[PDB]
RNA sequence: GUUCUUCCGAGAACAUAUACUAAAAUUGGAACAAUACAGAGAAGAUUAGCAUGGCCCCUGCGCAAGGAUGACACGCAAAUUCGUGAAGCGUUCCAAAUUUU
């Protein structure tokens, strides 16, 4: 990845990427594991997780903790480590702990809605348990 | 759940309904290989073909071209209806040459 952006990471990199290099470690296990014993959806399950995570821990370094400046930060877009598409979401008011992007998308559904988990998990029911179909995320509106 | 309110443990905004929903469990439909056995249209025989018909297909992009001319067609071939004069009958047969005590 670090080939596709040709100039050399900014000063900060040596601090997010023995943690970046652990997150590509999860993830070409996750990309390998074996299909069986798994849903049909479960198996793609774990790259959306990881893929979740990767970009909240840049958007974190950043902005929660300001650990990394701008052009580290700015830097880890360019070469894909973050899912920027999706940070802006989670910049949004209302949508900071989104898990993908598919499950906001509305137009793949059927009734042009939104993904289930979203809808804030609290008000939904008593009782009711979910995981979507997209990304099993259980609820992600709180 | 996260950002704001404060009298303080509550309130306000944002956010709003995914999924042939299965890691399954049941239950069907096609084509294969080939034992021993004989022969695939055209008034004797050896044989191109092109058509025709439809609850029959196959190869083909196909209104081309192929598959035995792809196969089948292959007889009791019976569909609107009569008109004539003879004869049994009506219940019934069949017979003494001559001649003597
Ligand atoms: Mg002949
Ligand atoms: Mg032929
Ligand atoms: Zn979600
Ligand atoms: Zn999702
Ligand atoms: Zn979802």
């Amino acid at each position: 990845k670090l080939r596709r952006v040709r100039k050399s990471p900014p000063e900060g990199w040596d601090l997010i990427e023995p943690t970046l290099e652990q997150f590509e470690a999860k993830m070409r296990e996750a990309e390998t594991e074996p299909h069986e014993g798994k849903r049909k959806t479960e198996i793609n399950w774990p790259i959306f997780r990881i893929h979740h995570q990767r970009s909240r821990y840049v958007y974190d370094m950043y902005y929660k903790k300001a650990e990394i400046s701008r052009e580290l930060y700015e830097f880890c877009l360019t070469a894909k480590f973050a899912d920027a598409a999706l940070i802006a979401k989670w910049k949004k008011q209302g949508y900071e702990n989104l898990c993908c992007v598919k499950c906001v998308n509305t137009r793949d559904s059927n009734f042009g809605t939104a993904c289930i988990c979203r809808v804030p998990k609290s008000k939904l029911d008593a009782e009711r348990v979910i995981e979507c179909v997209h990304c099993g995320c259980h609820g992600c509106s709180g």
